[PDB]
């Protein structure tokens, strides 16, 4: 049920041991010594990774190393579709803008931060959650020139439990992280978008990198003279596999959770956030699909935009399923009613007052929040011509010196980025007509972006005519229309351009709503500090985990399947047989790598198949994970690497608010399948040889 | 392989059934010379199975079996299809016109008799051995002079089995006054609707209740207000003990057809011609229909049923092709025939190998013709609605060419036009379907093999399929109502003789009939060789683990209540519950709406004695019994012969089971009798039906 602070390992150790943990507490996390924690990294600012060799080899997900594989792929060597396997360390490819962060030390600085905060002057100050303020405190505690005295290191203070606990992290950052190996996209992304959030899963979601450093193992930017890092700790790889009910644990960097939402916040998340995103994306995706299915060239141009919209659409469907079926609202109501009753008993009304302040703030911002999600889902992300070019104050104060041609070249560059190879004005007009029809029926005339008032005023309610007119008369309606403008540009033409005015109007309203809604966050945040303090004072800091905030956490559970619906059971482990059953040569998502298909036919599984001769692929566990846990190491009761976390099932996406023991699972690629792909698909024996593989 | 066994085969199967869990005495289940459980089984309305469940002739069958009778009695004032129907007294039960229930009174092996009569052969190639006319002449000869009058209600029938190697005579008792007694609302009776057709897990309460009526002596009689409920010689006891995983289960029913003795060449033909053409053509048709239904809510209303009707055999063909590809159906037929050929060679009898060769050569010879037939049938005859547009008859054409019979002909043509262009017909949707169907058809079928009118696509329209279809509607008398009325006002034979829609419809039906006539002769050599082939198989491995193909006759099948794994890491258990109905509820999707009375029963847990030991409410179960179409409504029995359920469907993974039974995938989908009695009790409130049944603890 939790994403626990490293500091909470002492308090949790006895329960973990009763659940199967065999390793010593300080071998997993030592606050003043080397531990397994030292082999975990924050990979490229949003994924987790792990050191698996004495020469700095790092494993993470394929979707985590995707951009680096794509940036090194060309028409001649397409590493994205064929994979990549450096046969020597010197062949490993450097990556620009990459990083790996080690969590060198973690300290509780609560009394320090709470004493510094006492120098208040304003009870409603938000400095207690300010990265700028907390950084000034972190620097004060570390010292004037800490990063110069300790190079490669940096400090950071973060708030936890709504501002009731503060931790300082001493981080070590390496920026020379090189691509070593990756399976083909057919393995690394087998399910592709059809199996996203799905269990059973058959995806070999892994990629291999290597941390490089200077001669002393100190952080250094890319240089041809950099040497692989010899880390202070790396994971041993287990080949013993997994069995149902086996103890499993994960360390990683979960991004966000909302475990202390009030019942009113659950209703708002359902009725505004999720219902609007669901309704608007269903309209958008419906029109896109119709057009993609009717024209194979539209399918090529819109496949990625369609897939990108489906991802949070599916998450919202999964989250609304939990609100409707798992009693999320009710359990938050029971949590707050229990605190209110205990507060009344102790003669302290501040907890009930705090819950009331949250409810009243939610109720007060309802119409504004509805208008914001409606314009964001409906227009800002729903309609492509909302992000069409808007002339800057510098560009209009140039068109009306010969810098007029420099303004036109800047506007032209933006126009070509909007109307790119994947942009269809006809498809966009069809999407806009459906999106705006829904938007105009939900947002009243007095709340509309100024230009959308023309639908009723000038176009007699004809949405099609309004959209047709934007493209017919706009300088960004077609290439020829832009060129005619570029030849004779006047500021009066841009000031009255229907597409410019639409884009300006919708962005003006989007920004006005954001600015009007931002002040409502602070009373909720301040009341949550009091609310979570009461919850901790009442039921204790053990069962109630602090919300995720991109900091290192541990979670434990077991390798276990679940029943998704009546009379259906999904086991704990998928096999290579499941990849073969899913093969569809004429569906790019489910194509099987020929070398992998041959390995399966010949049963060339070596030391990686299970005791029954079946080749495992993936497994699931009752660990509590979220976004940010993407390439997390999964450990045995002995702390050996058994897999890599890569996803979670849609039935558990509501788990960011309320953990669902009977449904929520972490989706993990089996380490035996990782080694089988490195060995029989990549033929990269040197990577197997540098790992410490235990029988 | 698992079996749809003849009643005669119960004796030789009894010991295996007992070892599998059967507890009842052999002759209590079937006795040729006395009353047995077999006497409580009926053929319901010529294509379903039913069962007598009371001493007053109450009959249980599926909701989809009694569907037409529930619909015929439904009005805007009393919609029994939507709300259900529950007669609170016997006099309130509704009569049905054109209904029947058939009891199998006696079954007799008449093989020696038929085989001796056949010896009077005039042509060794004669198909009389499979002729219903010939076999009826033999049945009438054996039964006696004027048997129908001497025994009212009874009739005799001889059928061939094992490709003409075994013959059985059936003495049938037919009742035609069968009244509607009860039915759940469509929300229970067809819960899955078309989404869950061929699907396990399943949550559908697929049952309906009827009653057999007869004269004062229990003898068959047509509907009369003086008819009294039948006091039958046998009825099923209802069990409330439920089912558990691995429990023995058995079914009696009337499976229609199987192809257990296909050669490997016939499996390849079924895959590459029958199934691939049906799959490809229906996917094109359904694809266009769906786009139009999704774009216009009025097109969705008009085409929903046509779309659903096409998807049914489309899904079956997808399931059958999955078995051919993954379960080794072709290979196992090849191994079956190779084993017989090897044994025949050792015996010095080459006639079995000669028979398999004759089947292979016939399959290879008819390939192009069969391809052209399935292509036109799936592509045009079924695929395009204007193929079934009006064609003026030879007498209608003559009637138009100096009498009052001109207005008579126009009224007949108008009636047919109004049936073609009905409230559900869209000419625009049909033109879109025809353009896609004909594009595929013109790609597969060469110019010299095209129906005459389709040659105009290349000749007159420069290959433009859209122009050809547009022209059919623009210039045709049946292209619109106004075009028909203009014709009806000034009708000339010369206008009909050159009508593009008439010529298209005529051409495609001419080609469809020419192909049928050219292909029909190929059936006979296959049939004759199958008689020799199945005789060899029976002589070699015995009439013991090789069941005779289904032929709409009474069979029994046995197995166990067991789930299965459909794919890697997925298990489907043996039993669904009322929670599964609730998880599937969608108020804005007509298929998954939940009856309010049923939803309340679930919330209050008002399950009475019908819930399982854990307090869960059972809905349906699946079993390793071997069933096919015709088994809808079949009684499912306990080891004690008590009714535990009604068969109503089978999973898509087992549709290949008509050729090769699939032990690890094929399951019969059965509605639990505890759920049937729960709906009668807590949803219908029809206590009198519960009271007349013999319910065992
Ligand atoms: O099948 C579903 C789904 C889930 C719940 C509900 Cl209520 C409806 C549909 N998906 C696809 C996988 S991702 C989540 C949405
Ligand atoms: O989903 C399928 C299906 C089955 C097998 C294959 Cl190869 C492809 C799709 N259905 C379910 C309804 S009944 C049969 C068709
Ligand atoms: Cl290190
Ligand atoms: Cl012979
Ligand atoms: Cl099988």
């Amino acid at each position: 049920e939790g994403m626990w602070l490293m500091q909470q390992l002492g308090r949790k150790y006895a329960q973990m041991k009763e659940r199967g943990l065999k390793m010593k507490e300080y071998d997993l996390y030592n606050p003043n010594g080397t531990s397994l924690k030292d082999a975990v990294v924050l990979f490229d600012g949003g994924c987790t990774g792990e050191v698996v060799s004495d020469r700095g080899l790092v494993l993470t997900n394929h979707h985590c190393g995707y951009d680096m594989i794509q940036a090194h792929s060309t028409l001649e060597h397409n590493y994205l579709e064929n994979g990549f396997w450096a046969m020597r360390e010197a062949d490993e490819l450097p990556n620009k803008d990459i990083s790996v962060v080690f969590i060198d030390k973690i300290e509780d600085v609560t009394d320090y931060v709470k004493k510094e905060l006492k120098a208040i002057k304003d009870p409603n100050s938000m400095d207690y959650l300010s990265p700028k303020y907390l950084q000034k405190l972190a620097d004060k505690k570390a010292g004037k020139n800490f990063s110069a005295k300790n190079p490669g290191l940096s400090v950071e203070i973060k708030a936890f439990y709504g501002g009731n606990l503060y931790l300082m992290f001493t981080k070590k950052t390496y920026t020379d992280v090189r691509l070593v190996g990756a399976p083909p996209s057919s393995i690394g992304k087998f399910g592709a978008d059809t199996d996203n959030w799905i269990w059973p899963r058959h995806t070999g979601d892994f990629s291999i990198f290597r941390i490089y450093a200077d001669k002393n193992g100190n952080p250094a930017p890319y240089s041809e003279d950099n040497v692989p890092l010899k880390p202070k700790r790396f994971f041993n790889i287990s080949l013993g596999g997994v069995q149902e009910n086996d103890y499993a644990m994960i360390m990683g960097f979960p991004g966000t959770t909302h475990r202390y939402f009030t019942a009113s916040e659950v209703d708002e998340w359902k009725s505004i956030d999720n219902d609007i995103r669901i309704r608007m994306r269903d309209i958008r995706q419906g029109v896109m699909l119709r057009e993609m299915l009717a024209d194979p060239q539209i399918k090529i141009m819109y496949s990625a935009k369609y897939a990108a919209s489906q991802n949070a659409y599916k998450r919202a469907i999964g989250a609304n399923w939990a609100i409707k079926t798992r009693g999320l609202r009710q359990n938050k109501q029971a949590m707050q009613d229990r605190l209110i009753a205990w507060g009344a008993k102790q003669g302290t009304p501040r907890y009930e007052e705090a819950v009331h302040e949250i409810d009243a703030t939610v109720a007060k911002r309802a119409d504004l929040r509805r208008r914001y999600w409606m314009i964001e889902e409906g227009i800002i992300r729903g309609i492509e011509f909302a992000r069409s070019p808007i002339p800057t104050e510098d560009e209009t104060k140039a068109l009306q010196a010969s810098a007029r041609k420099e303004a036109i070249d800047k506007i032209r560059t933006r126009y070509s980025k909007f109307a790119n190879k994947d942009y269809s004005a006809e498809v966009d007009k069809k999407v806009a007509v459906a999106m705006l029809t829904e938007y105009l029926k939900e947002i009243p005339y007095e709340n509309l972006p100024l230009h959308l008032r023309l639908v009723k005023d000038r176009f007699a309610g004809d949405v099609q005519a309004y959209v047709d007119d934007i493209f017919a008369r706009s300088v960004f309606g077609s290439e020829a229309q832009f060129d005619a403008f570029a030849a004779v540009p006047s500021v009066e033409k841009l000031a009255e351009d229907p597409m410019v005015l639409f884009a300006s109007s919708v962005f003006d309203e989007y920004r006005k709503l954001y600015n009007e809604l931002r002040p409502y966050d602070d009373p909720i945040l301040r009341a949550q500090r009091t609310y979570i303090a009461g919850l901790l004072e009442m039921d204790g800091d053990q069962d109630q985990f602090p919300d995720a905030n991109l900091t290192l956490r541990f979670t434990y559970g077991q390798v276990k399947g679940y029943s998704p619906r009546d009379n259906v059971y999904y086991g704990h482990q998928t096999t290579l047989d499941g990849v073969m059953e899913k093969e569809d040569p004429d569906n790019w998502e489910f194509v099987v790598d020929p070398k992998l298909k041959a390995v399966y036919e010949r049963k060339d599984f070596g030391r990686y198949a299970d005791r029954s001769g079946r080749m495992p692929v993936a497994f699931c566990a009752t660990t509590h994970t979220t976004g940010g846990n993407s390439g997390s190491p999964v450990m045995n009761a002995n702390g050996e690497l058994i897999g890599l976390n890569f996803d979670r099932n849609w039935e558990g996406v509501g788990g960011d608010i309320q953990y669902l023991a009977d449904y929520q699972r972490s989706i993990i690629v089996d380490i035996r399948y990782v080694l089988l792909v490195i060995d029989k698909v990549g033929g990269c024996q040197r990577l197997l040889d540098e790992m410490n593989i235990v029988p």
